[PDB]
Parts: structure tokens; C-alpha cells; sequence
RNA sequence: ACGAGAACUAGUAAUAAUUGUCAUUUGCAU
């Protein structure tokens, strides 16, 4: 419930990340799941599975 | 025909000699 959350945010610290190489990318269109399902006009490229 | 008249307070040598504008202190918490 935010208890001072912003303080220990400088007192956790994540390293970035190793590279991704590219077999492991590939494009995927935005989904807008309601109850009937409709697709966004664009996509976006993704990490696979 | 003046207790007068002559007569460079002159010559030699410097501000020198050893010293550092240094000693610590994250362009930092989203």
C-alpha cells in the first residue's frame, strides 16, 4: 500500500539484461480481447514464446 | 684693502637566502 515504496526503490537495484539474439523475435498484431474479439490496425514485434 | 683666500660628506658594496596554492570530499537520489 505504497509504505514509502518510492525510498526503497533506490535500495533495490535490477541490472539490465544479457543480450536477445534474434531467433527468438517475431511480430505479433495487438488483439483487443473483449466479447467479441477485434484486432488493432498494427502489430508489434514481440519475444517468442 | 671683508679672520680672508684655496676645498665634490666623497669611495666600496642590494632586498638577498630556503620555502608546491596544497590535503580529503560519487554529477548524486525516478
Amino acid at each position: 500500500n505504497n509504505e514509502k515504496n518510492k525510498d526503497i526503490y533506490s535500495k533495490i537495484k535490477v541490472s539490465d539484461s544479457k543480450p536477445i539474439d534474434e531467433s527468438n523475435l517475431a511480430i505479433y498484431q495487438k488483439i483487443d480481447i473483449n466479447k467479441s474479439e477485434k484486432s488493432m490496425p498494427l502489430y508489434r514485434e514481440c519475444i517468442d514464446v
